[PDB]
């Protein structure tokens, strides 16, 4: 075919992510753990983090090989935070995507050590999968990883997430501040670490990063729209309004797209998944 | 200055090393709370073994304590996120910890599993943005190792065995053997593997300091059994390396393991004579306390 399609793009990179995954978690003693970690991990979804990952690697001159443990690796970490999301102490979800969840299968003490096993493969995959990469770069992907992960990141944004809840003083701004560290710390990793493994410049860099703080915020005024149109928590609408969070949604994937218009037509991919995965939504 | 060794000395100063740079390495910043609950069960103190050993190892081999010292934190951040994660009401439900309330009876569960997840994820940056004189092969080594060591073959399988085994009926040496090998000698060997291959070890003196490493970590467990039933002369039903073999087997088991770690590390010659000491120095702290 001569067309450009992006759902047959996704469709392609989705199926070489959950293959990579699949092999990466081979059954051994303690069977448990590994069955855990394995339904988690490979239960589907858009794997979004992963996809980004090779595209901003393709993107700065590098190929899907030299990117697809990292993208793995992103995928790891996704998946831990969403089995110690579940847990009973913290979101207390029976279900995901019409599943059950991974305690309500094997326990909540096997899901938090599937998540931190998780955690801890992701870094020994990265380097054990990628001899290529000049061994500078993979050091910055791990000190990215390790990172984005932590009290600065992700594990921060899940505080922040839980001290905003029943307050009375949330502002979008502190709505925003708890967002870019529970999600965009890794949706930016995961364009980032793509970036650096093929040698990106860090002007190249800071564009990535603008194109992917914009979308995570957009994901979220998205999800708050959806949520509200369908434990006390503020959203953007009941912030600012429907009529002025629709228009913030726009503008984040408006500015999103104008962060990579630099890269020339190379970009298109990229700039296309901001507005398809918020397509999507409206759909589902 | 002194000039004679003094191995309790010896490990006191690098206690303190190892405590400074640990408080040193979690600036409070936002969200407070999670540096909170983190340095909360961190700088808690206790003897630091695994930090000491990766030190030791790495100057064994010829490394400078600077070198090491960023692994040498990384490994008790490790170790402190395994004591947080076990404490949990659905793991051991441990109310207490070296006196004081354990992490999620300060902070709540939710912290103390976030706070976990915060010092496991921090070990591999700080090894990396704390070494940036490492030669960049090697410290590539150190994470692939503590990835390994940490997960479903390493650290976290051995947490699922332990926790699969509680009142069992069908205990066995070999079983006790696979729990320990695991969820405790994997670090161990991780501690001392670690400082070596910063330090640029040969294979062969891995080998030896992974032989060194398997056989304390095991020998410490067998003491800690005999020390358990010598005390005794609903409980949950736990067997024992002395329930199952008997106190005379389990005291030749354990004096074996400690005689082949010192023999193992003897072709490094004299500088070797610190990581020997502290494998009977620490059997012998054991049976005074
Ligand atoms: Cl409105
Ligand atoms: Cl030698
Ligand atoms: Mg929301
Ligand atoms: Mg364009
Ligand atoms: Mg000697």
């Amino acid at each position: 075919r001569t067309d450009f399609d992006l759902a047959q793009y996704l469709q392609v990179k989705k199926g070489v992510v959950e293959a990579a995954l699949d092999s990466s978690l081979a059954i051994a003693r303690p069977e448990k753990i590994y069955e855990a970690m394995r339904y988690s991990l490979l239960a589907g979804g858009k794997r979004l983090r992963p996809i980004l990952c090779i595209t901003a690697c393709e993107l700065c001159g590098g190929d899907e090989a030299l990117a697809l443990p990292t993208a793995c690796a992103l995928e790891m970490i996704h998946t831990m935070s969403l089995i110690h999301d579940d847990l009973p102490s913290m979101d207390n979800d029976d279900f995901r995507r019409g599943k059950p969840t991974n305690h309500k299968v094997y326990g909540e003490d096997i899901a938090i050590l599937a998540g931190d096993g998780l955690l801890a493969y992701a870094f020994e995959y990265v380097v054990t999968h990628t001899p290529q990469a000049d061994p500078q770069a993979l050091l910055q992907v791990i000190a990215r990883l390790g990172r984005t992960v932590g009290a600065a990141g992700l594990v921060g944004g899940q505080v922040l997430d839980l001290e905003s809840e029943g307050r009375t003083d949330i502002t979008p701004e502190t709505l925003t501040f708890i967002h870019t560290h529970k999600t965009g710390a890794l949706l930016e990793a995961s364009v980032l670490t793509g970036a650096i493994l093929a040698g990106a410049t860090g002007e190249q860099q800071q564009r990535l990063a603008r194109y992917a703080q914009n979308i995570g915020l957009a994901f979220q005024v998205v999800d708050d729209i959806l949520d509200i149109t369908a434990a006390q928590k503020a959203t953007y609408p009941s912030l600012l309004g429907l009529e002025a969070s629709r228009a913030q949604a726009q503008s984040l994937i408006d500015q999103a797209i104008v962060a990579l218009e630099p890269f020339g037509p190379s970009a298109e991919p990229l700039q296309a998944i901001a507005e398809y995965i918020v397509a999507r939504k409206y759909l589902e």
